[PDB]
């Protein structure tokens, strides 16, 4: 049945509850950058080498100084028991399998030490949003610090949520048996038996829960209320990158968001170039937004992302299989990658190379 990332997608949309499909599917406004995202892709070509002697391709590599078997890792997703029964924890389990990293929401159906025992021997990163409470928002970290978590990525594009139509329609929220698992009053946690309003309920509980005002200072008490490694994840401009590193932060994460928040942004692989020249080989670079295919992951490597994150199609593994349709998805990547490197003469991912690639 499936072979790609798209036939799990299609799947998806014949199983799931048309509001859960739109909430995972949907982009901003009109969805220009939503497009993008994978027409930027195929705008890239690629121009492989011959005769490189590709019979042992080794995809493995690094993430802040932890090996992963390959540069393909989980991004944070939202509220993954919408999907499947066993949510994050079969996400977690998957990534163990496979040997990569899970990046987990800090908004997850599912708490970080639930994760943590699921997945004790995966490698594990939280997603981090600055709460107005930051008591709440330091609670967080040091629960990410006990539980063996080795990195926060410290999302800086949603002072608000992007107007997704399809929610607005479709007034998302939960379903009710689920909630945000690391909080514990009924705001906090999105009860769908709270008031969020008449429009969409998680843009309302940004709008209650999560602070537009902060700043590059909220950054500086984030780097000193922990020694973890910081990467700043939704930057776009070279400029904000520079201050990101002046800060002291360890990577920057290249994303849109999956292109939910301000429409009409460039598509990431159009703008990681510019990224990685501005760091100036200081921190990591890495990418999301629009992989499906292992020549993505090959194209943004060769520009000098040193791994890149999946959002959606690990979703729509949960939404066939769970555990095992999450590691079919990164099964698939990984070979996908591998056939990549091979047909590219690439014998391992230290020699994906600039003139790889040519837009
Ligand atoms: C359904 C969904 C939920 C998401 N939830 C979060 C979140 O909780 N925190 C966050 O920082 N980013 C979140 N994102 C953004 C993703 O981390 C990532 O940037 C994006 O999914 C990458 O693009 P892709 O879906 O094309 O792979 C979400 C994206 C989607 C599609
Ligand atoms: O606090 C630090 C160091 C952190 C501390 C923890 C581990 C990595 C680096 N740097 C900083 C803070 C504010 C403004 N400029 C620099």
């Amino acid at each position: 049945r499936l072979i790609c990332i798209n036939d799990y997608e299609q799947h998806a949309k014949s199983v799931l509850p048309k509001s859960i499909y739109d909430y995972y599917r949907s982009g901003a406004n009109d969805e220009e950058t939503l497009a993008d995202n994978i027409a930027a892709f195929s705008r890239w070509k690629l121009y492989p080498r011959m005769l490189r002697n590709v019979a042992e391709t080794d995809l493995s590599t690094s993430v802040l100084g932890q090996r992963v078997s390959m540069p393909i890792c989980v991004g944070a997703t939202a509220m993954q028991r919408m999907a499947h029964v066993d949510g994050e924890l079969a996400t977690v389990r998957a990534c163990q399998s496979l040997g990569t990293g899970m990046m987990l929401s800090s908004w997850a159906t599912s708490s970080i030490e639930e994760v943590a025992e699921a997945g004790p021997e995966a490698l594990r990163w939280l997603q981090l949003y600055i709460y107005k409470d930051r008591e709440v928002t330091k609670k967080l970290v040091r629960q990410a610090e006990k539980m063996g978590y080795k990195a926060i990525f410290v999302t800086v594009d949603t002072p608000y949520l992007g107007n997704r139509l399809d929610d607005v329609r479709n007034r998302f929220k939960l379903p009710p048996q689920l909630r945000m698992k690391n909080f514990e009053t009924s705001t906090l946690s999105f009860s769908p038996e709270e008031n969020f309003g008449d429009d969409s309920g998680l843009a309302a509980y940004v709008a209650k829960a999560i602070d537009p005002s902060i700043s590059w200072e909220d950054i500086k008490w984030l780097r000193r209320l922990t020694s973890l490694p910081i990467v700043a994840k939704g930057i776009l401009r070279g400029d904000d990158a520079r201050e990101a590193v002046k800060h002291g932060l360890n990577g920057i994460l290249v994303s849109n968001h999956g292109a939910r928040q301000l429409d009409g942004v460039p598509a990431t692989i159009d703008v990681l170039p510019e990224i990685v020249e501005a760091v100036e080989g200081k921190v990591e670079v890495f990418l999301d937004g629009g992989v499906r295919k292992g020549t993505d992951v090959l194209k943004a490597l060769a520009l000098g992302a040193k791994a890149v994150f999946v959002g959606r199609p690990i979703v729509w593994g949960l939404a066939f299989q769970g555990e095992k349709g999450v590691q079919d998805v990164l099964e698939i990547l990984k070979e996908e990658f591998r056939l990549a490197m091979a047909l590219s003469g690439c014998q391992n991912v230290k020699v994906i190379d600039k003139t790889l690639v040519r837009k």
